[PDB]
């Protein structure tokens, strides 16, 4: 069924509620052993927002490998993406070592650092060129090369130096800055564009590592993002584009990582911006 005629049916019958609960009922529950352990208290944001075993990403390390991250992995798109929660006070290394290991080229942040009066995330990178950041626990130097301020993104490139081996990579921070603290933005046109900006630098391409992508929690606003940039590539790939399921694509990824897209108003935007992208993809 063409999604359009479906939303119009939902809008008229005012039944986004009941749609977004036959969607929770029908999700995936898998075990997250490791997020729960003892020792692991304080690399999670959220009580009620954990990794499953199966796909979170694994740090490097011996003494703990735990991040809260998940590995979602798109097999008939063929597109991979880690979504993970705001960085913490005491996660900020654990985070740059993730992005250095798992070889990212670009880090998707969808939040303010402050909402609402209080913090959503840690302040995670440098904000002036001369004022490099020094993570010892994970012996990684990042720097600020450049700044471009929009009126609803923020680009940044950013230098990740790797202090054991004196490697280099250049990494680009893509910052949404203008989601309303409350509900969801009127119109997609400006998340749209924003999608696309990130698509055109490389960062989602199979030449690098999977993409980065944090809100506070890294399942809303995050999965927002995945579920419409995969919709919009299915489209593009199929020889019947109506045949692209939204709702069906993201019971896939909720097998990956629990509870994404958190109200039945982000369910709603997620259709309204792969339904304005559409008339892109088929060739405008």
């Amino acid at each position: 069924m063409e999604m359009e005629k479906e939303f119009e049916q939902i809008d008229k019958s005012g039944s986004w509620a009941a749609i977004y609960q036959d969607i929770r009922h029908e999700a995936s529950d898998f075990p997250s052993r490791v997020a729960k352990l003892p020792k692991n208290k304080n690399r999670n944001r959220y009580r009620d927002v954990s990794p499953f075993d199966h796909s979170r990403i694994k740090l490097h390390q011996e003494d703990n490998d735990y991040i809260n991250a998940s590995l979602i992995k798109m097999e008939e798109a063929q597109r991979s993406y880690i979504l993970t929660q705001g960085p913490l006070p005491n996660t900020v290394g654990h985070f740059w070592e993730m992005v250095w290991e798992q070889k990212s080229r670009g880090v998707v942040m969808l939040n303010r650092v402050m909402e609402k009066g209080s913090l959503k995330c840690a302040q995670y990178w440098p904000q002036k060129e001369e004022k490099e950041m020094i993570f010892e626990d994970t012996n990684l130097k990042l720097t600020l090369i450049s700044e471009d301020i929009k009126s609803y993104y923020t680009v940044r490139q950013l230098e990740l130096e790797n202090l054991t081996t004196q490697e280099t990579r250049e990494i680009l921070h893509f910052h949404y800055t203008t989601w309303p603290d409350f509900g969801v933005p009127e119109s997609p046109a400006s998340f749209l564009n924003f999608l696309f900006k990130v698509r055109e630098s490389g960062s989602l391409s199979p030449e690098h590592g999977p993409v980065v992508v944090h809100c506070s929690a890294g399942i809303g606003r995050s999965g927002t993002f995945c579920l419409a940039d995969t919709c919009l590539l299915l489209m593009d790939k199929r020889k019947d584009p109506s045949s692209v399921d939204i709702k069906k694509v993201l019971l896939e990824m909720r097998k990956f990582r629990m509870g994404l897209i958190q109200t039945a108003d982000q369910l709603r935007f997620s259709y309204l911006a792969v339904i304005e992208g559409a008339k892109f993809i088929m060739g405008d």
